DNA sequence: CCTGACTCG
DNA sequence: TGCGAGTCAGG
């Protein structure tokens, strides 16, 4: 009662059925240009293991991999597709992805390997990757016999688990979410990641040289003001300087000691001008370590491109995340940091960068879901709640509202709708707690629909134990009925936010699928490069800008039909920076 | 390896 | 005492 399989030395016709569980093993966490250590195939005819050098050089196997009519069931097909792209091979026909299936059933399980998915169905005939490859410096590919069995067992699990997972997804009304959204999206993300984004290293490097000089100046200035030399990047050392040497008041403490957070330092500005210099130093230091040095470290020298990896099965709300490098958190709020974007350029001769951003996205989604008359009316009148809130908070006229003021108001708007307390708001706007409370109270008096929705969604979560999004994404909240006030409150706030942020994620994901389809149909050369939660970034020859200015906004705005209209802002230019 | 600092949505 | 993320230097 074990698991017999074949360790083939050549490709046979039987292992090329029109349906099978396929394992194309890429052990390196970052699969870009990473080695494929082994292949496994399980179908109606049997179980097979193939060495990469064998299978990938076989004309029939390569043809099979690229045959869309030959359906494959896998785990993390994007990892396989990309790794194969780097090997010059195209993968088609992926009909089921166990990773995405597990992710949709319950994001909280943190499924990261076949074994973890299998556990959801009490399937034991497979071991966890870590148990096979090892941890850290001990991580290595085992002897062929061991490797082969593992890959085959993972293929066997995928083969036996497909039906059970599709079954539970259907019951949860998430089967289409998988097959028509996440899986198609996965292929689109694979293309985006492989294409990469070109970097102007000469300019980036020059920026780093100049930035290093500015840092040295701010650094010395800080020591001068402190009357002592110390490690500014050490909250511990900085705390001694600020709260022990300079005697500044302690406004907050964490479990390790005095807090030197940006919020605390800003509140200390009236006492000593050293805190402002420190804030500036930390800003510049981050740009240098992360957006200059860190970014240069991941640039592929030969092409000057960076290839991020969009984790599609990680966030608890359905959003994507971006790693090594994270291209979803590149500076833009402050002018100094924003310049880093001048280093992100088109990959071709006379191409340009085109960026589209959903206007007040989650407020529009909230209007729809909460069905708040006043909020829905506002969007039907095409108003800007962020600007309006800015006008009130700063007590200024619309024309006076600066981009930075709107941004601060935007943070306030979402903080309030998502349950910020009067304490939190008073601290953020450094204003009276009573006034903050009044502002919040008044805020919901104007948007009574939103208030009741938030109260109802919390009660619903307590009764059902989970919340859902527009396209049926789900998130369980077991802590929602906890005895502990803190534990419970956090769960209640998740119930308030997840459905909104999650539905916003559903929308942009559908937009990406529709756009990719529209682009291909019109044979446009324009292609997606990045997704930044509620914005899409593309590159395309200058001649296509005219079409994009209409095609991109239209597709994104028509992705889904809500009670309120969806609006998209867009721009383009020679660099990401200019796409403003 | 952990915090706490910075970055973005 | 709003939510969701990732990377870095210092300990
Ligand atoms: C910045 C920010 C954003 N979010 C969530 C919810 C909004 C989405 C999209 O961000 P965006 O700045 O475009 O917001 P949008 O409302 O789309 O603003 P624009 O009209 O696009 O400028 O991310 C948040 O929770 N807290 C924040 O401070
Ligand atoms: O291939 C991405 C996919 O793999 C998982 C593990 O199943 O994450 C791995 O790869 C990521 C990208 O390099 C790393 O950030 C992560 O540390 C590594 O375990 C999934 O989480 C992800 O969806
Ligand atoms: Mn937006």
């Amino acid at each position: 009662a074990k698991m017999a399989f074949t360790l083939a030395d050549r490709v046979t016709e039987e292992m090329l059925a029109d349906k099978a569980a396929l394992v194309v093993e890429v052990v390196e966490e970052n699969y870009h240009d990473a080695p494929i250590v082994g292949i496994a195939v399980v179908n109606e005819h049997g179980r097979f293991f193939l060495r990469p050098e064998t299978a990938l050089a076989d004309p029939q196997f390569v043809a099979w991999l690229g045959d869309e009519t030959k359906k494959k069931s896998m785990f993390d097909s994007k990892r396989a597709a990309v790794a194969l792209k780097w090997k010059g091979i195209e993968l088609c026909g992926v009909s089921f992805d166990l990773l995405l299936a597990a992710y949709l059933l319950d994001p909280a399980q943190g499924v990261d390997d076949v074994a973890a998915a299998a556990k959801m169905k009490q399937y034991e005939a497979v071991r966890p990757d870590e148990a096979v490859y090892g941890k850290g410096a001990k991580r290595a590919v085992p002897d062929e016999p061991v490797l082969a069995e593992h890959l085959v067992r993972k293929a066997a699990a995928i083969w036996e688990l497909e039906r059970p997972f599709l079954d539970e997804l259907r019951r949860n009304e998430q089967d289409r979410l998988l097959v028509e959204l996440e899986q198609p999206l996965s292929s689109i993300l694979a293309e985006m990641e492989f294409a990469g984004v070109k970097v102007d290293t000469k300019r980036l490097e020059q920026m780093g040289k100049e930035l290093a000089e500015q840092l040295g100046t701010v650094e010395q200035r800080i020591y001068e003001l402190a009357g002592q030399e110390f490690n500014i990047n050490s909250p511990k050392q900085l705390g001694v300087i600020l709260f022990e040497k300079l005697q500044l008041p302690v406004l907050k403490k964490t479990k390790t000691g005095y807090s030197t957070s940006a919020d605390v330092l800003e509140k200390l500005a009236p006492y000593h001008e050293i805190v402002e210099n420190i804030l500036h130093y930390r800003q510049l230091g981050k740009l240098q370590s992360t957006y200059i040095e860190g970014l240069l470290k991941v640039v592929r020298p030969a092409t000057k491109k960076v290839h991020t990896i969009f984790n599609q099965a990680l966030t608890q709300t359905g959003r994507l995340s971006s790693t090594e490098p994270n291209l979803q958190n590149i500076p833009i709020r402050l002018e100094e940091g924003r310049k880093i974007r001048q280093a992100f350029v088109p990959s071709e001769s006379d191409w340009l960068i085109f960026a589209a951003d959903y206007s007040q996205i989650e407020l529009r989604v909230l209007a729809h879901i909460a069905e708040d008359d006043n909020l829905m009316e506002a969007f039907r009148r095409d108003l800007d709640i962020h600007t309006k809130t800015a006008m009130d908070i700063f007590q200024v006229s619309e024309d006076e509202v600066t981009p930075n003021m709107r941004r601060q108001a935007k943070a306030v708007n979402y903080g309030i709708v998502y349950g910020i307390s009067d304490y939190g708001l008073a601290q953020n706007l450094n204003i009276s707690r009573k006034e903050a409370a009044e502002f919040i109270e008044r805020y919901f008096e104007s948007f009574p629909g939103v208030k009741r929705y938030m109260e109802n969604i919390v009660q619903e979560a307590k009764q059902k134990g989970y919340v859902t999004t527009l396209l049926h994404r789900r998130r369980y909240l077991p802590d929602i009925t906890s005895r502990n006030f803190n534990v419970r409150s956090f769960a209640e706030r998740m119930a308030m936010n997840t459905p909104i942020q999650g539905s916003a994620a559903d929308i942009i994901k559908k937009a990406m699928i529709d756009l990719n389809a529209r682009l291909k149909e019109e044979r446009l050369q324009a292609h997606l490069l990045l997704q930044v939660h509620d914005e899409l970034i593309l590159e395309a020859p200058k001649e296509e800008m005219e079409r994009l200015c209409r095609l991109v906004p239209e597709v994104m705005e028509q992705a889904v039909t809500l009670r309120v209209p969806l609006k998209v802002d867009y721009h383009y230019g020679s660099t990401w920076y200019d796409a403003k």
